[PDB]
């Protein structure tokens, strides 16, 4: 028997202002749903406390998708609107099973590429560094293929306790914070000005797994989501 994240208080915030797609983008629950005690073992709640999430699959997701607030419609924002848009969380990323690679907690999407995503990774080398079990952020600043249309940036080793994140953009800046620590400040979004969909994500999106079967799994002590 599995609980619902909505049976406490703790998520109704965030649940009030998105919508979850699983296992795929075009598989979804509404809002309402999520409030009225949506559950499965792809999101529930556990040890009473964590909002978590499991998807296996290739490019699969279980994945919470920013929705205006109150039974409203699917949010369009922009970096450069003058509006600061922040998310916060709290998440404990546990040992990710064998062919898990990368999983994806948070991003920004939009209409056009993600903007941002913040990721688990096994194994990787940036900028001549390699680095293992880690939390990265992904930046695009440009709509090609090539790493030359991305920021890659290693933002903190995985932690056994929960790990805070914050996101905030305004003025087609990027800045990340992680455990309180400022890990990427003032990063340029000015490529997007203009781009209106932009929206928040967060949740657990499965990229390049090794192992169709092997299920992936992240745990949310927290999240909301903010325009100020
Ligand atoms: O050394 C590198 O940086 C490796 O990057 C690989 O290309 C990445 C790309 O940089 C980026 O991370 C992209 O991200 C996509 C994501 O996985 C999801 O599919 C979706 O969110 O869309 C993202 C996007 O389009 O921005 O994924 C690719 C990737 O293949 O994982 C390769 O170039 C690799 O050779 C290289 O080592
Ligand atoms: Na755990």
């Amino acid at each position: 028997f599995l609980t619902a994240v909505s049976s406490i208080d703790t998520f109704l915030p965030v649940l009030n202002e998105a919508k979850l797609q699983w296992p795929t983008s075009a598989l979804a629950a509404s809002s309402e749903e999520l409030l009225g005690g949506y559950v499965g073992s792809q999101f529930y709640l556990q040890d009473g406390k964590y909002m978590q999430f499991q998807i296996a699959g290739s490019s699969n997701r279980c994945e919470l998708r920013q929705m205006i607030p109150d039974g409203g419609s699917e949010i369009g924002w922009a970096v450069d609107d003058g509006t600061t848009h922040t998310a916060t969380s709290s998440i404990v990323v546990p040992e990710q099973v064998d062919g898990v690679e990368e999983v994806t907690i948070m991003q920004i999407n939009s209409g056009e590429a993600p903007q941002l995503r913040i990721s688990w990774i096994r194994s990787k080398s940036l900028d001549g560094v390699a680095y293992e079990d880690f939390i990265m952020s992904t930046v695009r600043i440009g709509t090609g293929d090539s790493s030359d249309n991305f920021v890659k940036t290693h933002l903190a080793d995985r932690t056994a306790g929960a790990m805070s994140f914050q996101i905030d953009v305004k003025d087609s800046k990027l800045t990340i914070t992680v455990n309180g620590n400022v890990v990427v400040n003032g990063q340029d979004l000015s490529f997007w000005d203009g781009t209106d969909s932009c929206y928040f994500k967060a949740g657990a999106y499965n990229n390049n797994p090794t192992s169709e079967s092997a299920t992936a799994r992240i745990k949310f002590a927290a999240l909301a989501w903010v325009d100020h």
